[PDB]
């Protein structure tokens, strides 16, 4: 029996590749975790408690996917390197600019592990794609709940009325179409 | 066993200027009482009926606190001297300055609390210290609560649409930002 | 009423180099947690799997403990600004070395908080010390309990059967003195 | 409507090779089911009870995982061909060579699962590769899982003491870093 990289009997060796890019792609979900925090302080500093409670959620789910990434390497038998993580952006304009970042981070965390996926692909790594396929299809659903967001606070075209409802709705858990 | 100003069995004496202070202090927060009443009857008058029952409740924390504070003297042995109280402001243009007055007296009820606090540690009165520890643990908690209903109000920028939504808010018990 | 740094009503100002000290000590926190995140790692590489479920908890406290101080800021009308934040240590050469870097780790968190809390006392700020208060009980709290797991994995004395049975332990739940 | 090869409808034809794939895996999964009864036994000759009892279930676990192939060919109106068994490794000279062939059982039923992938995409056969699918998934935590026990194992470094501890864990059910 071979021992892996990180000490642990190793079942099939990992591309040095395919692992820098999974080191990498738990930087991206601590950093989504981090600015999701971000969010939730400059939504509660302007009394949007329901977008502040919403955003400190997502925060606490993005590290939670990062720590089950980094038991996928455990479980490999590789090594984890955790990285400095860069501070997050912590200035918008408005709700809707805010909900539109937040938007691309999504989507921008679903390319990453896009990027992984296909360097698992290109390297006849099983284990790694069928670990991904019921992350992307978690990005699909909160895709589809972050448009539902940012095309509501959008409709409500700045009105103040419409984003105290909004906010509202967040409070209660009403946070996808359902 | 010494006798105190009270007549009962004395602990340890108390410095006059420090217990003219908390005197005055009782003053301070049956002032806010009455002024909270007067501010839920100028609620009730324009129909926020919500604002009404959440500066209701208020007034009779109050008041809550300030007897609190003379058993505090009790317990110390020290006379209680009830004072003429002040009438209350009674009227205002809009909730958002209705608000900020309500604001302005919570900061003001902690800024009173800590005028004791500093006196008692001019004197080395560690009870005293002791006792308000707790006291302005609930005022970083109830200024933040008049923080986020104020900057609420005043995000509705005054449109009486927004005003009914933030007032079933407060109906509902959805006073902070949770 | 006046307008804090981060826009929302201000109850009373804050020195600058107090503002940045928490800022700082924020920091702190979130190192903290992902240097428990890294020690959980470490261990689970080794098959303690006690160990390993023990700093995950630790890592998502001192998390909840950063968020904690967030809302601080944003109750004193303060601006946050979160930090880059720097890579763990992630290499030990014994279970013990590594409990000994957790024990520093905790009675440097509370190093930080003195710090602060001379500071707010230098400035007479009476809210952050009344804040802090609990969190140096906490602390600690944490400190006897890291000494005591620190201290029963240097009286194993390196032997894997004692070790085992101290990770039986942790993973029951049974991490302090009792 | 055509006719499979064991005579029901057939919804696809299914290469010969990739029939043949599968037939053999099936063989597969019952060598690791009698390995595991082996290896039972073997802990039960030595005291090692709490080994026994996860063997004896292991043992069960991939008899099931077998008939659940067999039942994807009926599925497919494929043939099925239950072949010769051959007997199992049954001797060791140590618990700790015995986990690592338990170890090398288990990754070597994944590198089998795989071939059957690769083989399947080949044939874009994605039927097979979605049933597979989470079968890879339950490899992954079956390598995590021996690689843990392996890796205790190791740990105790021989000693008897040791040994009983974990033959202790895994008796009451304490059989993955959880
Ligand atoms: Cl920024
Ligand atoms: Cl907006
Ligand atoms: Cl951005
Ligand atoms: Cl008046
Ligand atoms: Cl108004
Ligand atoms: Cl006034
Ligand atoms: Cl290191
Ligand atoms: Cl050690
Ligand atoms: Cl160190
Ligand atoms: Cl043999
Ligand atoms: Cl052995
Ligand atoms: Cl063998
Ligand atoms: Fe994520
Ligand atoms: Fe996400
Ligand atoms: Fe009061
Ligand atoms: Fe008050
Ligand atoms: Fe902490
Ligand atoms: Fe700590
Ligand atoms: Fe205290
Ligand atoms: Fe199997
Ligand atoms: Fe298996
Ligand atoms: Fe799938």
């Amino acid at each position: 029996v071979a021992q892996g990289p990180n000490g642990r009997a190793l079942a099939e060796s990992m591309n040095p590749d395919l692992l820098s890019a999974i080191q990498q792609h738990i930087s991206i979900e601590r950093y989504a975790s981090v600015t999701y925090l971000a969010m939730s302080i400059w939504c509660a500093e302007r009394e949007l408690a329901g977008f502040y409670q919403f955003f400190d959620g997502e925060a606490k789910d993005e590290q939670s996917h990062a720590v089950h990434f980094t038991q996928y390497l455990i479980a490999r038998s590789q090594s984890n390197d955790l990285q400095t993580l860069d501070a997050p952006r912590q200035n918008w304009d408005s709700l809707a600019s805010l909900m539109a970042t937040a938007f691309q981070m999504e989507a921008d965390t679903t390319s990453s592990i896009q990027s992984v996926y296909a360097l698992a692909e290109r390297n006849s790594d099983t284990r790694t794609t069928v670990f991904l396929d019921p992350l992307i299809d978690a990005q699909i659903q909160s895709e589809d709940q972050f448009a539902y967001l940012l095309g509501r606070v959008k409709f409500a075209n700045g009105d103040p009325t419409a984003l105290l409802v909004i906010d509202n709705e967040l409070r209660a858990g009403q946070t996808q179409r359902g």
